[PDB]
């Protein structure tokens, strides 16, 4: 339980200890991909791609399982009650059960029409439907992942949790081929070795292990906010989608070369981020205001960093990148001025993606989530429109309008945290 250095020690080494496990953890999650597709190399069941967004909103609803339970459970111990602590669990598991049951049921009944809002039968329907239905098997067991995930995060440790992802990966590495050739199994052997590479995680973890509506609320408030900016991300990147293609086409062939690679600089922030939960949560339960403040500028100050570099180092490469990806050259060009115009503004997406972190340890996710909003929608949607449209700048002011949020939102976080009476008394009232 104790995770040496929490209360007292070298933040930077804190943060790092913790979110650098947690790095590699997200590395393996891109190897399944690789793997797959090295496999799948030896047109019809390819509509296993439409069911792609139903397995993120399986991750997403996971995710908020994960960080309700790494926020309550951190809290709990650096309270120093292991008390609560195995209440939460108990909660943490019920929570991810019914929510398996309603999206089971609602996904199985309502399966045709959602199917639509998707893709089109002219060829691929019965292969579409199939692996919904075995996506809906899936649920339960992602579901207990979120727990699991919230519940060794909670502790600080992560190693368990970078043991688990290795151990998850090489799974998927020898079973791909076996599915492929023992058991003739195609496509859906692929399938179905990441899965068992998912369960044989869900194992790690339970071996490991081994050796009120107050207390729902608290857990479904923090989680569900979670999911709630998911969304928001998802709305930001639809309305982001809407303007670029009525603009110019090649924009939005632009962005989708862009986009796998945006993501990946932004992911060492998503690490520290997990890391911060920890701490904040932590020392705001055994109640350390000032440390939880330190915690986020010594956080903000890490991923600021590395994500500045990474950065930079896109928007160099860009010109000699994307040329590589596409023969069309507005295309590349698309892609390289919005590199060169947005990128910088990476960094800054950590001062409020971190403060949302902070307000989900300390269990206050209305703060989280008006950062998000500030982020992605307040500010963004007028601003292109008063850019894009009215100004007469087109595809250059989407770019420009767009990360014109994370600038104001920056803004915010910045004011919003520090010492003041009420963030002193919102402690008083925890412990
Ligand atoms: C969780 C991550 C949140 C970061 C989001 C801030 C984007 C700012 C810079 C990103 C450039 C790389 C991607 C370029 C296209 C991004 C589209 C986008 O983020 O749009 C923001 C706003 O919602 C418009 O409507
Ligand atoms: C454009 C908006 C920029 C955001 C400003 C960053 C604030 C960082 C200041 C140091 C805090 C140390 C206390
Ligand atoms: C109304 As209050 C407890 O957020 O100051």
């Amino acid at each position: 339980f104790t995770v040496a250095g929490m209360f007292d020690g070298s933040l930077y080494k804190l943060l790092l200890r913790m979110a650098l496990p947690m790095f590699v953890g997200m590395l393996t999650q891109v190897t399944y991909a690789i793997a797959d597709i090295f496999w799948l190399s030896h047109g019809i069941i390819a509509g296993v791609g439409l069911v792609f967004p139903v397995g993120m909103g399986l991750f997403a609803i996971a995710n908020g399982i994960q960080i309700g339970m790494g926020s309550l459970l951190s809290r709990a111990i650096g309270m120093q009650r292991l008390d609560r602590a195995q209440r939460i669990l108990s909660v943490g598991i019920i929570i991810a059960l019914f929510f398996a049951i309603v999206i089971t049921v609602l996904g199985y009944v309502y399966a045709q029409p959602l199917l639509r809002s998707l893709g089109a039968t002219k060829s691929i329907i019965g292969y579409a439907t199939e692996f919904y239905y075995y996506s809906l098997l899936t649920v339960f067991s992602i579901m207990l992942i979120g727990v699991m995930m919230g519940l060794f995060q909670g502790a600080g440790k992560i190693m368990v949790i970078m043991k688990a992802s290795l151990l998850g990966a090489l799974v998927n590495i020898m079973l791909d081929p076996i599915m492929i050739f023992v058991f003739d199994f195609g496509v859906k052997g692929v399938a179905l070795a990441s899965f068992l590479a998912q369960l044989s995680m869900v194992a790690y973890f339970i071996y490991t292990l081994m050796g009120s509506w107050k207390i729902y609320r608290e857990f479904l408030s923090v989680g569900m906010a979670q999911m709630l900016m998911q969304l928001i991300i998802a709305v930001g990147i639809v309305i982001y989608n809407f303007f670029i293609v009525r603009l110019d086409v090649n924009a939005m062939a632009a962005f989708t070369l862009t986009g796998r690679i945006d993501y990946f600089i932004i992911t060492p922030m998503l690490a520290i981020a997990t890391a911060l939960l920890t701490v904040v949560g932590q020392n705001w339960g055994h109640g350390n205001v000032t440390r939880t403040l330190n915690a986020y500028w010594a956080a903000v100050a890490l991923a600021f960093s590395i994500v500045l570099v990474l950065a930079v180092m896109h928007i160099v490469l860009a010109p000699w990148m994307y040329p590589l990806f596409t023969r069309v050259v507005a295309v590349s060009d698309y892609a390289v001025l919005q590199t060169r115009i947005m990128a910088l503004a990476l960094p800054f997406v950590a001062i409020s993606l971190l403060a949302s972190e902070y307000y989900q340890a300390i269990g206050k996710p209305w703060y989280s989530v008006l950062l998000t909003l500030m982020r992605h929608v307040f500010i963004s949607v007028p601003v292109v429109y008063l850019l894009a449209i009215v100004l007469e700048m087109r595809i250059t002011g989407v770019y420009f309008g767009a990360m014109s949020g994370t600038f104001v939102a920056a803004l915010l976080a910045w004011r919003l945290l520090r010492l003041s009476p009420r963030l002193l008394r919102w402690n008083q009232e925890a412990v």
